[PDB]
This record gives structure tokens, sequence and C-alpha cells, in this order.
């Protein structure tokens, strides 16, 4: 910190948003230009909001629920312009020595792409042990949505309650991420080119009664919304559209 | 986080009242303004601050309950106009990892509706499991009102004392929500329109005695007093007025 | 929150006093009045403060024990006047997962009823057992006020002394709560009333010697000493009579 | 609370001292004012601030051991004046779930007479458990200042260290009170007394031998070198005078 | 503490990137200055963000896993010169008595080189013991990498999916560490430069199958991704540009 | 808290040394003054802050370990002078039942006279129980300074390490201790005087040969190194000089 | 604090740096002079500053084994100058009771001399049992660097790799530590000078071979390669020379 190493104190916004409706994912930025002329280059904040509904619905009639492995989320642009990636909020950070839920990862961040994986990490049902997005368990393959253990009533209406299950899963997950855009500034002409991806990496899981102690059976990524979404940043006038 | 990324930092109000005399809801918004040069448009923040009663009461003389399964509130507008919605707090936070009595949700939020349903989640009982909005049992079937195991009384006099029960079943739950709405600020036309379905999801505990030991049943949705009080928002005057 | 839906900004005083011999009923409702032209109406803080006197005292004497069941205030309010009840701190809170000795509760609220009840959840004697006031041990009825299991003096010489026990119910309870009033300032007539009943629920205890093994019973709600005042709300002049 | 009910804000000194020799207590006051043209009328603050010698001294030589039981600072105003008492902290406060050893209460207070009795609640004496001013060990008795089990040498030096005790024993109790009075200011007379009070309620714990296993025995209260000491604060000139 | 000394408290940017297309490791500085009439000379602080992904990806296909083992950013500077390396950030600080998983080190800092080795001090896999980046496990070899103690596909599958272990070696960490120089102010001459080697000395592990029990084996130090980059840092303009 | 009382808030510098050669005594003061126009009366802080050396020393060699037993701080002021003693930070607080090393005493200040006692209120040697100022372990003496159990050198080379021993005990002590004169401003004269003591009460410590294991005995307060050092106080100029 | 005491906080600039080659000691300072005529005197605070690195060097080929056993930085100033050693903020604070792997104590001061130790006084290796700078066991003597209870390679390669040992012995320890002076300012004459002597004792750590479990053996204090500085303090034109 400053004090730490003895450092005294060195040291216009929008809103824009949208929505699909046919994978039914909406989106947002909010992004910001302090106007503090005397730095180099001009900064923008992506915060990535929205909301990436759980899609928790049953859409086989056995009976198989569709359900949120990953809410990818990441921001690539084209080589042919100038400009380049520098920073992100979200920072895969070193593990100290809790399990939470959901794990928050950075894909390997290749100067012009970072990509955020919203993973589900281990979840907790019914009191037992618990189960990720790959959650894949030898007597309950994907463990995420047995209601309880001796069910009774039919197949497609005993799937564990959207209310209990983690908040994600049913309502969905509104992303709190954020990276930035940096490049020298006396270039003559700036532009860039983005591809938003959204990937709510669905997950087809088709729950049947097998026999006695109830089984489960997961297919990973069997579906995608890849609802590759497009932003274009107007850097100069400090308003971002699409 | 701010300083995570580097950054130097930088990125008219009322009220209002009403109240249902059948169905006995209190209802309330709040709003603010800044006259930012620097921001590019009209920001309006709704809280739901209200006062949804639970009428936890013995409306039928078993004892039928007319306990709030679960408060909702939702602001929902109609499609033509050319608002959209942005803004949810509180959201769905990560499942991080305390199981609280009433886990509020974010309803699945499509751009046009958001909807949080504060649900009745775990509440212990004279000394005992958890007991959550759907909680039902075997033997003593949802276990919301139990007043105690080995009465003697009346059952009508036979029901948990609102004092003893969590403190939102016998007098409500007041809404601490809030959300925001987002439009272009360069649109000629301005008009917009709410929905604002304040719900009470009754439902009922019914504890129905054996001769060996007393049970419980719950006929979830027995009744909703989801008086549906639609808002009238007045944007250009700076104003919230039903 | 403010920073979570990214804005920066959150979104004339006095004081009075009067006494009740009989009963010794202390009030305080300490004001203020935000000078603010940004807000459209007034506000009147509440400062919900005074000196319920606990009056644990053996009133006859076997002896009785008169002690504070249920420490209240209802703000209460005629209906004809146009004003009505906005706010309100404390508030029913969520449970959430510790049993505190008094339970402050928001009584089922209206418009014009907003009542709290500070009611007693448990205390511990002797260093044993959650004892509340609703809680009924038959084997000692309230385990509120007794000073130990076996004394051996005349009965009226063997209460619970008013420093061991919890130091609320006989040196006195002190309110500490608030709740808001709010009305349109356009208004042609700027005047309410108000009726605010400071009511400590005083409980008979016949605490008598049984001769095998000490055991007291705790007949509720025998003396409610509810003592009402008025304060005029003169908003025309910017001030608050009585 | 005032950012809770949605709102930002709305809301000359002395120093005086004295002392007294026979009972040997350090006495002291502190005050400050204010200049508001929004708010109505006058307060004034008064901290009991002083130092009141525990006298932890074996008065008789067994050998008797006199200790403060009870501090205590109360203030009493005469009748005839036109004054009350608004405000005061500490408070009774509400118990929640730690049993502090010098417990500080607030006698239930008339408009009138307002009183702390900063009790001893308990003390841990070679790690032996809690006993209290009222503590009355079966066999220790008072079991506040016994130095050890097994003495050997004259019963006049066989009594607890100061040190080892309680600091507030072997050397007094600092209060760290205050009260408050308020009234309005467009009186015609502006005049008050008081009567403090610092009763240092000693307690003759004569500490005797039994001859079998040391056998410990309390008189409580036996005396009191309450100086009963009687103030007078110089109110109408924006001071305090000796 | 300047408190602790008893003394009342008392006392441009930019940014750059680049990128390595075969190794793969972004890279990131980030500075300040004041005009200080009270400080002698000027300051640097070179933030060391960028980002190393792991490539944690099987290099041989048993099959090969190459994978980042410690990222030891450094930074050197020509001796001619005459600066000198005056403070950092981390420092090597008493180690209190939690094993995080990445022990971040300074190397032993001679007064012309700084440089941090970010090395796994441990990490749990499938919830048993803990794993080292040095670590060597005789039967499992280094363990960061095992998908399960029992698979049954091909090898090149049978690898720790990269979600489940820490979220730096599949994704690669980004170190947040800076360092600063101090040199006089009336020197004639104000030129110097930098040697800065991002460091990814990628590991081996393998997974060789002893027909008994799953057994592993790793190379230390097998490649290393010494990008061994070299900046210019532009000290003398107050910017940091190349 | 004023703050809790319903109120928004409650609303020349030097230093000195001299040491004493024979006894290792080093001493300060600080001090701070204010013209306030709202104060009644002239403020002055002494914070005697100063440095006790441990003489953990083998002065004569059983053997001879002068260790300082009590650290004390203790102003004094002579009787016929005007002036008067109120406050002091260090205090003895309500041990809010956790057993420091250190008690730090405040004893039983007169109205002249306020005096500290930096005690020894315990330690652990070689991971075993704690021993106090009069640890009078019957079997090891003080338990403080003993080596270990079974020390098979010269004893006067067996002696308990300086730094395994609490860091006050061999490198010294230093008080960090405040208390502060008051008196009124409107008389005519302005004198005052001091009498310091240091006493950093000296001890002896002795192990003890007796039979088999090691046996101890301790001469307390053999030597008081009372360092009586008279401070002198120029308080008409605002410095403390002597 | 000061509210404590009932007060309202009514409480050019430069730096440095050298080093040394053979013994590799990276030394400087910063410090700060208020430019407030208010203190008496000039206030000049000297931080310990720099990083004398580990030497946790195998210089012989057991292994001799040089390792930092304290870094033991003095300060002391000639006899004939008029200047006086106050105040440092690191201390021999109250053991307020964990046992930390270093302990900074300060050594017994005076007016001349004040000096700390960062001694080695615990660390674990492998996770069996602690282990300090006076580590010594009949057996594993020191337990710094012995890698393991069994090793089957050359005693040379086999010792503690520096990764796994405490931070400080690896790579070196950086005091993070300060030290004040005082003098009056009526002085005619206005220089003094010191002598910081930096330290690092170094330790030998050896591992004897019994062959059934491995020996271990220290030679104490075998280098204490104590470099030496006298800082040429020019406080009157507020630089610390060299």
């Amino acid at each position: 910190a400053d004090s730490d190493i003895n450092i005294k104190t060195g040291t216009k916004t929008g809103d824009l948003v949208t929505y699909d409706k046919e994978n039914g994912m909406h989106k947002k930025v909010f992004y910001s230009f302090i106007d503090d002329k005397n730095h180099n280059k001009k900064l923008l904040v992506i915060r990535t909001k929205g909301t990436i509904a759980g899609q928790y619905r049953v859409y086989s009639e056995k009976s198989g629920l569709a359900w949120p492995s990953a809410f990818k989320v990441q921001l690539q642009l084209p080589d042919n312009e100038v400009a380049q990636i520098s920073d992100y909020y979200p920072r895969n950070s070193i593990d100290t020595k809790v399990q939470p839920d959901f794990k928050t990862i950075l894909e390997s961040p290749t100067d012009k792409k970072v990509g955020w994986k919203v993973i589900f990490n281990n979840m907790v049902n019914q009191n037992w042990g618990p189960y990720d997005r790959d959650s894949w368990n030898p007597v309950y393959g994907n463990q995420l949505f047995m209601k309880t253990r001796n069910g009774s009533m039919k197949a497609a209406d005993n799937f564990l309650d959207p209310n209990k299950a983690s908040s994600l899963l049913s309502s969905g997950f509104s992303p709190d991420f954020a990276t930035v855009i940096t490049m020298d500034r006396k270039a003559s002409k700036q532009q860039t080119n983005i591809d938003v991806i959204y990937e709510r990496v669905r997950d087809d899981y088709q729950l049947h009664w097998t026999s006695t102690n109830w089984k489960g059976t997961n297919t990973k990524d069997k579906w995608t919304d890849r609802s590759s979404e497009r932003y274009k940043i107007d850097w100069e006038k400090e308003e971002m559209t699409n």
C-alpha cells in the first residue's frame, strides 16, 4: 500500500442495455469517462451487468431439465485494429486457507481476450455432499436437482424445487465483473470491435426412474446459448452503443 | 476493487403511501436524482418499502392459518412503452460458503419484469429444525406455527403465538428491495407505466391430531392476497405519484 | 448496494419530557425537520425514549410480584386527518442463522397503527435455562424472579434481586425506536392529530411456597398501565405543538 | 438507522473537580453547548468522571476487610425547580447471546432521580468461578478477597492481594457514565439544584478462620461511606461552577 | 503508527501492454508522480499486473502435461547507470501461528535486483492432502493435476479438470506486486535501463500407471517460458513509455 | 456516545529526555495546548512514555536476577499548591470477562496522587502455566526466570533465556500511559510542582536445586530501584522543563 | 483515547539508499521534517528499511549452513554530541495474551543505544513440531533447514529447500522499524553524529548422522558479519546526507 511503501497519496457515464428473447438473456454495460485530460489514454470499464436467466426449465416431458452450467462472459476483439486489453477486477486470486458453490474463474486472458467463467462449484442440497457444474455422482449423476430421496409423484413434477436450489440456478446469475481496454493516446484514429458471448452453457439433464435407490444421469454442455452479443464501443464521443 | 484497477476513483426526492382495508398492505416508494452534466441520462430508483402484514390469524374454526408464504413484489411494465430495466439490487448473490430464515430471491428477471420472492426459509420452532416455506413433514406436516407438542386446551387456542414465531409471520415483512430502469436521453417521448403486483402468497398450516401424535398439513397457495396495485411514474416532472 | 447500483449519492430539532407519578411513565420525542428544498415533504423523527419503570416489587404479601411483561409503544393516530405512517426503524428483521432476552418486535402495523412489543424472550437464572415471559414452566411457572431454589426466610424476602435478574425487568427498560409520518406538501390544510399510548404490560405473579420443591405460576396480563399522549404537528408553522 | 430510514442527516466547556478526605473519593464533571438557529431548546451534559477509591483495606485487626460493594452515581434535584431529566447513557440494555464481572445497571429512573449501581457481578479467584458483591459462597462466603486456600501466616496477612483481585477492588472504580437534563429556553426562571451521590457502598467482610477448611463470612452493606456528596451546578452562565 | 510516535499524523500516470504469441504472457505497468516541493526527488511505482497464462495443457500425447509452476517476475537494471533499487512490495513478512496455496516470496534482493517468486505452497485435490509446487509425492508425484485417483477413459482425458484445480494453474496467474527506485535530484545525468524477466517455469506432472494404484512423476523446471522480456523505462520525461 | 444520545457528535507541543546512568532509566513527557474560545479553563496533557531497562542480569551468582518486578509511574504534587489532578487515559477498566501478561493498574489515585502499577500478571515458560509479579510457584519460586527442567552445565550459565522470556523483562518496558492536571483560569497564582517516581521495583529470582527437580525462591522487592525523578512543569509559558 | 480524556483530538522531506557487496546488506532511510513552527524542536524519524539477505547458503560441503539468527539492527551516537534518543514505533509491547516465529524485540535501550533483534523465535518444518532460534534437540539439533526426517541423496543436496523455510531465512528479512532522536531548540550548536550498525547474526545448522534417525548440530554466531554505517544526519539543512 501507499503508506506501506512510504507513498503519500500518489495514486461522463452511461448505462447501455439490451435483451435476447429466444435465448432469454439480458444484457447491460455501464461506462465511465472521468475527463481528467492529464491522463495518457482514455479509460473505459465494461461492467458486465445483466441477467442470464436460470432457464431452469423442464423441456423434456422420464423428464429432462435444462439448467445453467456456465454463465461464461468474455470480451473478444478483431486483430486489425490497434487497441489492447489491459485489466479486470475479477481476477483469479491465490486461494488461501471455504468452498463457494460458484467459482468465478477468469479464462487465461490472452491479450485481446478476457473471459470469465461463473462456474457452478460444489453445491449442497438436501443436507449431503456437494456437487459442481460437472457434478457427476456415481449414484445420483448430476445431483443438482433431486428434490428428495424417496419421491412418489410424477418425475416431471419431482424436480428439486427451484426455490430450494441455489438461487442462481433458478432465477439466474447477474454478472458483477469488469475489464478494461487501453493503448497509447497519440494515435491518429481510435476504434475497436467486440464480440461478447454470455454463454449460458446449457446442460440437459434427463431425470428418469431406474429402479430402487434413485439414479441420476447428466450430459455436459448438451446445449448452449452462446448468445453472441456484439457491442459497438464509440470511444471518441464518450458514449457506448450497439 | 476500484484501487485494484488502479483508477483515480471517479467512476430531488419524494415519497408515497397507500393501504388496502380488505388485504391490509402498506406500500411506499422513494426516488432521487442528480443534475450530472457528465452522466448520460436520468435515473430513477424504486424502493419497495411497505408492510405486507402476515395476517397470521385463525380464520377458520386443525386450524387454517393465513400466513405469508412468500411476500413477493414485482415491478412489471407494459411492452409498448420505450423504457428498459437495468439494476435489481439486491441480486441473487453467489451462494457463498448459514441458512437464513427468509432467503430473498430475484425471480428470473426478463428485460421487462423483475420480481423478488422474499420467501420463508427455515424457522426454528421450539428448539428444533429448519422448517422453510414449503416446510412439510410426514407426521407434523408443515411446521411453521406449532405452539407446542403436548397441548391440552382448545385447538383454536392451540396455535403458535405470533410472538414466539418468526417476527415476520406475526406482523409481516417490510420489503427492503430496490431496482431501476433506463432509457436513452434524446428520445422525444417519455411515458412509462408500472404494475407493482404486490403479493402475499398465503398458505395454510393445519395441525390435525391422529390420537397418537399431532400432525400437520399445508394447503399451499390456498389463497393469494395478490392485491395488484399498479403504480404511476411521472418521469419528466421528477416526481413519482400513484 | 449504492455502489452495487453504481450511484455515488445515497438514495430544526427539539425534545420533550413528561412523567406519571402513579405508574412512572417518562416520554421523550427528540425531533428533527430537514430544511431541504430537494425534499417535497416533512419528517418528524419520533425518538421513542422514556422510562418504562420495571416496578419489580412484591405488591402484596406468599407475595404477588408485579413486573413488566411487555413494554410497548403504539403511535396510534385518528383516522379523519390526512396524515399517514410512512416508515419506521427498528423493523421485524429477517431471522438469521442467538436468542436475545428482549425480542424487539414490530407488531402488525397499518397506515394508522404501528406497534412495537419489546417482549421478554428469555433469561438465565442461576446459570440455567432461557426463561422468557410466555415461558410457563409449570414446575416454576414463569422463572423470571426466583432468587434461589432453596430459600429459608419469609417468602416475601426470597424473590430474585433486581440486580441479578435481567437489568431491564426491574431497573426498567428504555425504548429506542422511531417511526416516521409523511404526506403531500401541496395540502391546503396543514394539521393532523396523533395518539401515542405508552403501555407496559405489568404481570401479576403470586409467588408462593408449595412445600415440596419450589413451584410457581404466572397469571399473564393482570395490570397494563396504558398511558396516552398527544403532539400537534403544525406543518404550516414548520413546527409541532401540543 | 438514519440511512436505514432513507435520510442523510439532520441531527463551551469546563472541567470541575473536588475530593473528600475521610471517605476518600474523587469527583468531576464536564459539559458543552451549541448555538443553532434551527434548533429549539438548550441541552447540557454531565459526566460523573472521578475516582472512588475502593478502600480495599483490612479495617480491623481475623482482620476486618473493607471493600467497595456498590459503586454508584446518582443525580437528584429539588422538586420545586422547573427542570426534568431527559436522557442518560449508558442505559440498561438488552441481554444478548458473556457475563461481565462488574455489571452496570440504571435503577428505575423517576423523572427526577436517575442512578446507576456499578455492581460487582463476579470475579475469578485462583480460577475457580464467578462471585459478585452479593456472592455468598456457602463455604467461602463472599469469596472476593481470599488470597488462597492454604495460608499459614497471620490471618491479617491471609487476605487477597489487591493485585490478583479485580483492578476495581484494589484501587476503586472510575465512573465513565453521564446523564442529561433539558428544559425549554423561553422560561422566565432558569435555576435548579442537584444531589450527587458517590455512594461507595462499602461492605464489611470481616474474614475469620474456622479451623477445618477455610470458611468465609460476609455482612452485606455493613456501613456505607457514602459521601452523599451534594453538588451545585452553575447552569445559567453557560458554565458549571464548583 | 504516527500517533504511537506521538506526532499528529504528519506526512501524471500512464500504462502499457505487450503480448508474446509463442509463450503467451501478458505484461503491464502503471506509474505515478507528484510535483512535491517537500520531497527531494521523484518516485516511480512499477505495477507488474500483466498475465501469465498457465498453459496447463497436455504437451505429450501416457500424455504429458505442461503447467505453470512459479511466476518469478523479476526486475533488474544495468550496473553502469546510477540507479539503485530502494523499496518494494510485497515484503517477506513474519509468519505467525493457514498455509496459503501460493507462497509469494521476494527472492534475496541485492541492491540491483528485486525478484518475486509466485510459488505454489500447496493445492488441495479431491478433499485430501495439500500439494505444493515443488511437491513430490514419492508415489503420486506432484499432485497438482489428477482428475481422479481412479479413472477409466483415455489417459489424455484423465487429467485434472482445469476448473477444479486452483484458478491459477489452469487460467494462469496475474501478479499484483510492485517495486520502486529513488535517485538523488542534483545529479547531472538522468537515465537508466531495466530487464524484466517474466517467468513461467513450466513443470511437468506424469501419472504413470503402476497396475496397483495411480503413481505420479514430475520433472522440476522441465522448461521455462522465460519470456526474458526487456523493458525500457523512460524515466526522464516523467513517463514510462515504450 | 453522544451519537447514542441523539446528538450529532461529542463535540504547542514538545518532548524531553533525561537518563539515570546507575538505574538505566529513560524518561519522557509530551504535552499539547489549545486556545479554545469555548472552554472555561486551560488544558494540558502529561504522557509518561520514557523507558525502563529490564535489568535481567546476574548481578551476583542459586543466583540473583534483578528483574523488573514493577515498572511503576506516579506523578505527585505538593499539597499547598492550587492545582488538582483530574484525568487519565489508562484506568482500572472493568475487566469485562483473557489474562494478559502485564495487567496495568492505576493505584487508588487520591486527588493529589495518580499512580499506575505496570505489573507482571503472567507469562509462559517452555509451554506451561502462567506466573505473575508475585508468581510464587512454591516449586520454582518465581517461575518467571527459570531456564529448563534439566540444565546440566554450571548453573551460573543455567538461567532462563532473556530472549525467550517476556520481552518486557530483559529488554525493558516503555510505559504508554498518561494523566492530566486541571485548574481554573481566573486565579492570580499559576504554579505547580511534581514528584515522579519510576520505581522499577526490582526483584530477585534464584532457582534452588532441592533434591531431584528444581525449586525456586524470590526475594520480592529486594531493591526498589526508585529512580525517584522530581520533574518540574512550567505551566504559564506552556512548557515542561527539568 | 483523546475522547476518553474528553478531548477533541487537540493534539520538507527526503530519502536515501546504499548497499554492500561481500556481506550483502541493503540499507536506507526515509525521514520527514514537519515544517511546523509549533513543535519545539525539529522532528526527524529514522525508518530502518532495506534487505539484509538471508545468505541461506551451504558454504561448506552435514552442511555448514550460515543463516540469519538475528537481524539485530542498532543505532547509536557519539557521546560528545548533545542530542538524545527518545522514541521508536516498534516496542517490546506488553505481550498481550499465539506465539509467532520471529519476535522483533527492542534491546534494553538507553539515551544512546536503541536496537532491535529480529530473532528466529520459532518455525514449523514439514508439520512436525515447533523449532526456534535456540532450536536444539539432542538428536536433530536446530530445525531451520532439515528438509526431511530421512533422505537418500547427498547431504549437501539434502537440506531444506529455501522455498519451504520461513520466507525470511531464504531470501532475507527487511526491517520495517523506526526510531527517533531528540534535542532542545535554543541550543547554539546544531549537529550530531550517529553509528548505524546493521547486523546479520549468522548461525550454523548441521545435520549429524546416527544411522537410525539423523542428528543435528548448531554452532552459535559463528559469523556475525556485522556491517556498519555512520549516517551523516544533516539536521539543519533537513537532509540525511549519508
